[PDB]
């Protein structure tokens, strides 16, 4: 099947929890300013754009704003805009209606409650396009894919640390809430240690089914660069992925990378059964 249309190829009734999701980490480093151009090699994480990467397979992706609606990296503006984006994966479910996207919003100056308010009318905007819940509902269970049929799911994370809140409906989940597992261990890590991390968290993410697994496959370290770091494990981690499709392990969760290689997509998608 085409990578622009994997997902509609699966069961309706199977879980999101269930599935082995390629993603990008830092989504829209791929262009920016003056700054991002001085400094490309440190703030760099992709090659394709937004719309490309959704062509590409990536389900999942993390987009980091701040309250002037506009898309960042730190102090560093992405040549982007949040309606931007909104449109982009809008017009892409429009044209994709069976695809369902996984979407962590970040407050990238977390400090105020004013990003909150700031994004409602753009989402609110685009209301038909995000699964969205009661208000007065606290099971934060995760979804089959009959619920989030041409829908994003949205991952929210600001100061308030709570979920987007629009009327009498909740829009989407918190980001870190209790049904994740998030392994983000960025820092400087070294090759072999991290490529355990990732290892481990794929194993414990095939054995559960009622949890997000966010498995970041991405670092960075003032001595190795996220490029550096991706070209040692992205392939380690796609012969990881392919060993465990003949032992038929499936459901590794959401592979999240950065510079991903449209093979490692495809393979990632492969694990899932069809």
């Amino acid at each position: 099947v085409t990578t622009k249309q994997w997902m509609s190829a699966l069961p309706d009734t199977t879980n999101l929890a269930a599935l082995s999701i390629p993603g990008t980490h830092d989504t829209m480093s791929y262009n920016g300013d003056i700054t991002w151009t001085l400094t490309k090699p440190l703030a760099q994480t992709q090659t394709m754009s937004l719309y490309q990467q959704l062509e590409a397979g990536i389900r999942y992706i993390d987009i980091r704003a701040k309250d002037n609606l506009n898309i960042y990296h730190g102090p560093i503006f992405l040549n982007a805009s949040l309606s931007g984006v909104l449109e982009t994966i809008t017009q892409f479910l429009k044209k994709n209606p069976k695809e369902t996207i996984i979407m962590r919003l970040k407050d990238e100056q977390n400090s105020n409650d004013s990003f909150d308010y700031r994004i409602q009318p753009l989402i609110n905007i685009y209301k038909d396009y995000f699964y969205t819940t009661p208000r007065t509902d606290t099971s934060n269970k995760i979804p089959t894919l009959k619920d989030v049929r041409g829908k994003i799911l949205l991952l929210s994370e600001n100061h308030t640390k709570k979920p987007l809140v629009i009327n009498s409906r909740k829009f989407g989940m918190q980001f870190g809430a209790p049904n994740q597992v998030i392994q983000d261990d960025y820092n400087g890590p070294s090759v072999k240690t991290k490529f355990k991390e990732i290892v481990q968290t794929a194993y414990q993410a095939s054995k559960a089914d009622n949890k997000l697994f966010l498995n970041h496959i991405s670092a960075t370290s003032l001595t190795f660069t996220p490029r550096q770091y991706a070209a040692a494990l992205n392939n380690k981690v796609e012969q990881f992925v392919l060993n465990l499709t003949s032992e038929k392990v499936r459901g590794l969760g959401i592979l999240i990378m950065d510079f991903p290689e449209k093979q490692t997509i495809k393979n990632i998608i492969k694990n899932n059964k069809f």
